[PDB]
């Protein structure tokens, strides 16, 4: 294999041969790829339209270079809640806290962002959470708080050349999919949002080849989370298969919201919204947080429970609303801040 | 304008807004574009499918940074013999064209491709790395000049390095033929990529050039007696797509193996053989490409019938060899180069 061979196949709009994506990713992860090569590959893979097999190789090779959490410190039923990217870091941050407050272990994965729009880590820091912890400490956090956060650069140091290139070019590429696919705690369940229906289906394919119970979701308004402004598409993944469906939260009594109402802002704006919602403020933002938290709980249930789709959603919505209303979510955040200060 | 804006537009498979391609090119040419940004742009433009207006902007900006030849030193009816993407044939055809009395100014880099020939010329004793003044003097005294690409386009160095690192053909392959620093108004222009060839024809049309753009129906960027060819005949600002069959002129069909290349010294030997009157498929191919350039040259001063123009072009190319004129011109060219020292 070589760059001219792989790049040529992509620019010819052809799927790669098995092993080629992995070769490219390993070159990237080992410092052997020139920045021009990295960028050409990222762009060509994006414009060709990546397959699940290709993205599975990229993520898999990336994971092989990552630091893991210590042996047996991640509960078998840990979940992630995240979107691939305007962003909904506000929503996924709140949902994660609500989910952990409902009693489900959560482990997230993220970085500080250059943008005025908050990355995952930025909003959490604004809330007083300590985001850059080593594997042993992330593990303690999980055991004692029921939530943990893996700071991407610490857990994926060998991804530094790819990350640099991605910032240099700015444009979204297939590499934007790797974050939720490379959570170093390797949780087996989750709610994973994607802004593009076609890439969502590709990610669901990747999760299907893993031992996973996941809802990959796409708002039909383009949101990378379950939306309340219209329907969403859900790729339900369990036991190596995928069940794709149209989902409508009006069936659970959610009023229709407007897109402008749900969008995240900078870290400080987000932190303010988090305090209002966890303190009980009603509105479109709470509704979307509850909806996505419930979705993550439904995914979690798929790991063990044999509860069917509809009663799982009903219980998921009950648990998520209750985690907010009883102050459990506000208390968990405070406990999370305490853990860091100590 | 910014990279995320431009690259985002291309990955969404949209044509650029006017001036966006020019902006990207000025960044590249001024040393302000990162290798990753150059590569991303090169690949994205290629996969979107470049328009004539876009390539025109790239070429126009690149030209603006090039060293020009001194004023009034390039004959109004000069032609190029050039290509992008076997024994070198461009050097021979160019020599035969000049020997037929048509001024030739070639644009080239340091094999096989019509663009090439620099190594072959060096092997024959011709001085190829000359500044603008001496290229002009060569045109006046010998009837042919060679613009060494790196010499005339120093600011393209960042782009050139990136193209080598990625090693895949891109829209940047078109720029060579479109940025001859002497700016001849006529030419025979080869293109190995049928898609890109029509685009290149469109740019020559916009410039009001008289050009034949040729694509071997076998991926050769030059005419041969192997198969039929596609020719875009460009004149009067308009483009006509034509099939071209050498057999229709009495040429026997040859095998590509008979055009096998070798080291620069092998190409030198083939040149000497052909200019000395040796018959065979190499001569036939040289005569075809030369005649093509002569037909393009005729297009500058008159609308001419396709098959008659070709017959006369073929006869003129043949006589240039058989009179000893081509062999003599090559010797005069070498002699000129040797006079420089004194
Ligand atoms: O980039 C993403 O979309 C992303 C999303 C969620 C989690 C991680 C993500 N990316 C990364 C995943 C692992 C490492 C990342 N970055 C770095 C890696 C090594 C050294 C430095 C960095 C850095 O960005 O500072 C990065 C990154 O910033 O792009
Ligand atoms: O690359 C082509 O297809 C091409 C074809 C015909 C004429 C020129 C061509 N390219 C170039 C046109 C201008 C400059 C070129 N290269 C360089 C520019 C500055 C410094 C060094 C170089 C170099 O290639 O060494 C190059 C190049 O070799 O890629």
């Amino acid at each position: 294999p070589s760059w001219p061979q792989i790049l040529g196949r992509l620019t010819d709009n052809r799927d790669l041969a098995r092993g080629q994506a992995a070769w490219a990713m390993d070159q990237i992860m080992t410092g052997n790829a020139r920045p021009a090569q990295i960028a050409a590959f990222a762009v060509a893979m994006t414009m060709k339209a990546p397959t699940a097999d290709e993205v599975g190789e990229l993520a898999g090779v990336m994971l092989s270079h990552a630091h893991p959490l210590p042996a047996d410190t991640v509960p078998d039923d840990a979940v992630d809640v995240v979107g691939t990217g305007v962003n909904t870091v506000n929503l996924s941050t709140m949902a994660a806290i609500v989910v952990a407050a409902a009693g489900v272990p959560v482990v997230k994965h993220g970085n500080r962002a250059a943008s005025s729009l908050s990355g995952g880590a930025d909003t959490l820091e604004a809330l007083g959470v300590r985001i850059d912890l080593g594997p042993d400490l992330v593990a303690r956090s999980l055991a004692e708080v029921g939530i943990g956060f893996c700071f991407a650069p610490r857990f994926h140091p060998s991804y530094r050349h790819a990350a640099a290139v991605r910032r240099e070019i700015g444009v979204p590429t297939v590499f934007n999919l790797l974050g939720p696919l490379t959570n170093p705690a390797r949780p087996r369940a989750g709610l994973i949002g994607c802004a593009f229906a076609d890439l969502a289906e590709v990610m669901a394919g990747v999760f299907a080849a893993r031992r996973s119970s996941v809802l990959v979701v796409h708002g039909d308004d383009g949101l990378d989370e379950l939306t309340t402004t219209t329907t969403s598409t859900i790729w339900r993944v369990a036991a190596g298969s995928v069940d794709k469906l149209t989902f409508d939260p009006a069936g659970f009594g959610f009023a229709r919201a407007q897109l402008d109402q749900l969008a995240g802002g900078d870290a400080q704006a987000n932190a303010a919204a988090v305090r209002a919602v966890l303190g009980g403020a009603r509105g479109p933002v709470r509704d979307a947080v509850v909806l996505n938290a419930a979705g993550a709980i439904v995914a979690h249930a798929g790991l063990s429970s044999r509860a069917e789709w509809l009663p799982a959603w009903e219980e998921g919505l009950r648990r998520a609303s209750a985690a907010i209303d009883t102050g459990a979510a506000e208390q968990l955040l405070a406990r999370w801040v305490r853990f860091g200060r100590q």
